[PDB]
């Protein structure tokens, strides 16, 4: 609890409490109560009182006697399915005999995680959207703030901060078509039964699970899913990646926080936001080994990867939510200092428009002629420590062919950022 | 080299040798040229001469000249480049100028990584689909072969070995399905320069972008993404969800040769394919640790993430590659033993037919009479060690019912398999 | 909640709770202050009320107010120093001030985390010492009980329970060892202010620690370590060697619970003991790569990895006190059905002695000629579907050396079982 | 072979080459023929032709028809075995008889394995050894050199570049003693036979393990550990340790390289180094999570869980001495630039030193009254935009105290260092 709210995010984290859980199997057993009634399995009458006591079997289940229960059969489903009994028995004695009708504890547990897993998806996935949104809004409004771009964590050729906001934004976009097409494969319903037979439904299996699915809303599958897993693990793969995605963002804006760099600063000096996504970055690709390895699962129904599950899962789920809280704090209330980004570009005394000089030369010079002259007064700059434009600018050779004004244009960063507006609009425009 | 012919796949395993990585690099040079040469920014003539010169460099490359200067330049690149100058130099002093104009070590890195992502993606999806093939027509031949469902692996209800083939295949159509969505996305060119900008190519940048992709038959995308890696980490994703269906499969079939069980063999006694299929299943999951760490890259080049992919990428699609090699030639040669099927099935005297007898008497006896009856025969049943269908059938309420004939049929596997059939109808049908 | 009953162990959850962490925090600022009044940096009046104060701060604190604040200031202590101060406060304005005398929030933090695993290791440990225990009497008590040896999952040559249980002791044993060696290392107390420099206390900076390590019988280190984390993973490193151990018999009893081995059985048919211990033997793994990446830490005080541990080092405790308290059920209550163990044996109809009848055969006849007997009469009785013995008895140049009587000792899994004796012994004498 | 320049370290790359694996396994089959000759199990005629056809088998052995053999047997030792017989056979044909006798695969392999990890171990210790020493030398050297301590990459007090060394430093001391202490316990050898039992080699079996230990000069364990794989994972685990260590030292390095930053710098700008260090980083934490599975074995020999090792331990070891190669060359030729240390003290104008104003201001003010009047005058000096020390300065309260030199000297970062020095020499004598 007291890491809850460092980590996490509320929303998602009740989704996966112990309550919601609970919740979400009482909703399954309905359903499936329902969806049999209307096939003629059972009858009307019992359906209806199940529908009814269930609206409040939440307040009425014992969570201690649950969990102490749970230990002993090795999963939550078998003790659950107990107490719901007791508990429309004590409203029809009759009603409780077709309560978990032809289902196994997998399918309940499968059924309940799926819906879990359409409620978080529908929560990140906002937290995705309005990310993007955000990041494509301060790339315009940055997309001349200059400032330098950094490879191997070295000052290098000028970039925009625009620039970086919108290879973000693009990455969110990346992300939205991600969720947009797992969607119709992965929330499906599980409904198979012991052995994924529907044996005890006898002929009227695949009527059944039909209206099954219907009934919650979920796609149905060709054929039971408990032992192969792809769905699930589909599922934390792109949350990985989601988390991967601001978990660069964070290292970026941290480093621009350096005391000596000062560039850009996290809402009101601290990172807290950034200390919470870099370890949900750590974290997540741990629990993705975890979700990978429990592919592996015997015969019909497994032991040990099955159960893994159901430990790994919520945990990416709410690191990856809670991390989106954070990057969008951010990226809303974002600090940018313009004059730390003038002065860190003064940091080298024009040594790095080195390469600027030699393209506007190459023209009336040769480009080999051209790489000659700037090379040698980067050297006299460097010995006299003085700025490179002070250096070129009493170069013979290249006085023939610039004026001081032309010079101090070429010296500009701004004049040296190739097709960066040309990727801006590229980005705004797949909006 | 010797474990090379243990895990992983021949043509894969070539795809990401020194060799084809060089091969590749300089296939992304020649691109660069025509591409320039085709929008004006370099002469002509100076591409066809890179063109014809490349066309014999990779046998002219001193690789032990390159694999020295790797280490001290940090990347193939930087060394790679001097020498394919120095190699079109001896034909043309002045095409020479135009080699790796206005390009970074990180797109020709990026570009070769993603040509061999191509290359080796259509052999896997082939494999794949060779995988679904097989299966479906295995599950085909054997929809009606009866044998023992297994959950926590212990015996529980009977299903077919038909019903497995059909869910392996059914997995398999999900990751053709998963291989053709990502293509368009992940399957693009990279070419930014230092930071991304394309500053020296001034104001060409977009159009020598396009023509670029366009030569390679690769997509084009909106920014420049050598510090967003998620293209990269879908594509390890989706190979390792392939590696954990076949790991499942492996998991199966050696249980199942056991010699207590001895139901299904690997082609010629031991399970050399599992062996090797689950060292993948292993191996690939820690992998994806590292790729997903991989994405917490520094601003405009990382240190260490990005170099990190170079190692881990290419491991994960030999040992998926090399996991599926083997995972069909069992699918092919799979041997069954449909007699050890039957007597395993015998194994508990009937007790496993317990709840099929149950569900025959509940209509002309009511469920609690009929699970009440089942019960003490069963009592009987293990106290006597004989066949529950002897208790049964001297039980005066169900003599009343059913005649010797009558509880035979009761008593088969086959007739206890629900909707089963339909499952294994509707995978052939996706189809 | 509901799913610590399933994986983790009542104590060492009880250890890592929200609640006992303050406790221990508070247990570290009431040595920090007796240390500092022993020495003369603070005056021992003060130091009394807050030893005094400290026995009800936990009553006082609100957990709500904290988790909130937690949030905000990116860790539990800042927020717990202002309530623990004011609460100090309402008892003497002037004990007050002395409150975390030149502390730093990390000192307070790894202390606690130290002092938590103190007491969790006590637990663990003694845990290892009753499984240690109780494999070294099973081990003797079934020295004598033959059963198949499995290589590749098949049948290969016979073995005795009381050598698997040896083999387990001696695991145990080992780690009993590691347990014992880390201690002196790794239980060291941390107190080194913002920057480990202990900068506010002056020149009273040893002479303070040295003290405030007594204070609470931690060892003392040479210098701080914030940033140096070898000391957290080595201790997770050892946790999950453990895991691992109980993951290896888990894996092993439940194959011999599968319906057709039936060879030994979890105590009082689903082995819920071994799914739980498998998901931890899943599970720690992963934590492993998380606990071992936070090693990466920035400076003087580190952005995410930091954080990250503060996740993963109790989940690993908690996993491997669960499966080993699962573990210690299993060894003591393990049913062993010792005919279903001599069935087994007979399932190759002899095929497996072969390799012991031509080492009896060798001296009589020569390896090479026994050889060819043995691989002749293998055929024999593979085509004839008899028992070995029943081929290799009539076979005349065998009945030139040995009786009926002499044929059937030959035949017995007893008398091919090497020095597994010898090594059971060796390993009851480690002890 | 590419890579092999950037990331690993050449003698650890030739211990685990096919070349030296194979090489290896000769010499466990001579120890074996050796010690078994010197007991009477095979005549020491044999020992001596297979003693003397061994010195040049690696030269007969067809690495090819190996590679080929190897992925259809399922391991290197059975084709292996194959041609040494052969190549023995080619000597005297009777010798031949006794190659491998008693032995089974797993046994040459773990012992080769072990081998392997003995001289590998020398090697990495020598190395660190040599980066300890280094450390220690350069702590020493830099002790007075001053420089901002950084705490969630934000300036915050100041430390020396010497208090960082003798961090490092101690932090691999504790790593050779690490290495000292696993050394008894992991390095023994392997040879229990088909199921751990030597059953073929009837009741001379503990009297040949003996004496194999002994000819290979490695411990004899008390009982087969084929499926019992502590010892294999507690190698990875120190492994993993010490590359944890140095990516910590990567990381601050990297980080002091920083253009604006620039206090220290890689020998003869990128960080070469640092880029293979953190990458490796990266790899080995997810290299562990696959050891640490690896130990879920089945029964005597496992299917999947020990293929792996022969894939995860060599990378492992390879890594971490690449790694300390690198390290070693950074901490001997490391460049320091003293003037840059100097001007980042200065960076935030006096603020950092707030806290050693307000101590030497407690005494004569009260504390209460120190702070208070420090904090006026950061406000002041911020919003002046004038060094703190200007500030302060002329503020009444505070002349009354102290003359203008007093404050020069509470206003310098030697001022306040705490117990730095007494750190330090700590770390010198644990030496």
């Amino acid at each position: 609890q007291l890491y809850a709210s460092l980590f996490y995010q509320r929303d998602v984290t009740e989704i996966f409490s112990d309550r919601a859980l609970v919740s979400y199997m009482v909703e399954a057993e309905v359903a499936l109560a329902q969806a049999q009634a209307q096939v003629g399995v059972i009858p009307q009458s019992a359906a209806t009182v199940i529908q009814r006591a269930a609206k409040t079997a939440i307040d009425k289940i014992d969570f201690d006697a649950l969990a102490t229960a749970t230990g002993l059969a090795g999963n939550i489903a078998i003790p659950f399915v107990k107490q719901l009994t007791a508990i429309v028995k004590d409203a029809d004695e009759d009603a409780a005999r077709y309560v978990h009708w032809g289902a196994t504890s997998q399918d309940i547990l499968d059924t309940a995680c799926i819906l879990q897993c359409r409620d978080a998806l529908a929560i990140v996935q906002n937290q995705v959207q309005q990310c993007y949104e955000t990041a494509l809004s301060q790339a315009q409004t940055y997309r001349h703030q200059v400032m330098m771009g950094r490879t191997w964590l070295q000052q290098a050729l000028p970039i925009t901060l625009g620039h970086k906001l919108a290879r973000w934004a693009s990455a969110f976009k990346r992300d939205l078509d991600r969720i947009n097409a797992i969607k119709a494969r992965v929330l499906v319903a599980q409904l198979g039964g012991a052995v994924g037979s529907l044996a005890s439904l006898q002929d009227q299996g695949s009527i059944v699970v039909e209206a099954y699915a219907k009934q919650l809303k979920l796609g149905q599958t060709a054929c039971t899913w408990h032992g192969e897993r792809d769905r699930i693990v589909e599922i934390a793969s792109v949350l990985g990646i989601i988390t991967g995605n601001v978990g660069k963002m964070a290292r970026d804006w941290s480093l621009m926080m350096q005391t000596e760099i000062a560039e850009v600063f996290e809402p009101t000096r601290n990172p807290v936001a950034a200390a919470s996504v870099l370890a949900a970055a750590n974290r997540v690709p741990a629990l993705m080994s975890s979700i990978y390895q429990s592919m592996v699962q015997e015969h019909e129904r497994s032991l040990g990867a099955w159960h893994a599950e159901w430990l790994s899962l919520p945990e990416i789920f709410q690191l990856t939510a809670g991390a989106l809280e954070r990057t969008l704090d951010v990226l809303k209330g974002m600090e940018v200092n313009a004059e730390n980004m003038h002065q860190n570009i003064e940091c080298t005394h024009g040594l790095i428009m080195a390469e600027a000089v030699m393209m506007a030369l190459a023209p009336h010079m040769g480009r080999l002629n051209a790489h000659h002259v700037v090379e040698a007064a980067c050297k006299t700059a460097v010995a006299e420590q003085k700025h490179l434009k002070d250096i070129i600018s009493q170069v013979d050779e290249v006085k023939q062919y610039f004026n001081p004004s032309q010079l101090d244009e070429i010296f500009k960063p701004e004049s040296y950022l190739g097709n960066i507006q040309d990727q801006i609009d590229a980005v705004l425009q797949e909006a």
